[PDB]
């Protein structure tokens, strides 16, 4: 795996208001040389929380409500709503970009 060290410093703050905000993880993975915190008790459609080599941090969702997905595009999320129904949320990982997805999550 090739990980670098903001990687590793956006996964701690990550887990950490993940942790804050009652966010239950079955596991952290390392797979593919990305991070992803994935949640044992999914909620309005999430199914985790990623910190990708390509720079962005991610929300891997299932059919999430449109009001939902239009609180994270809020922010500055980019999004992608596929064929099966899967929802794919990207933002450029930075301390204030993480701070602010995990608080849409959070007050969802």
């Amino acid at each position: 795996m090739e990980i670098t060290s903001d990687m590793e410093e956006d996964k701690d703050l990550m887990l950490k208001l993940l942790d804050k905000n009652g966010f239950v993880l079955k596991k952290v993975e390392i797979y593919r040389s990305n991070y992803l915190a994935i949640l044992e008790k999914r909620t309005n459609g999430i199914r985790n929380f990623e910190i990708n080599n390509n720079g962005n941090m991610r929300i891997f969702g299932y059919k999430m409500m449109e009001h939902h997905i239009q609180k994270f595009t809020d922010i500055g999320m980019s999004c992608k709503i596929a064929k099966n129904g899967n929802v794919y949320l990207d933002i450029k990982r930075s301390a204030e970009n993480i701070e602010a997805v995990i608080t849409v999550a959070s007050e969802l």
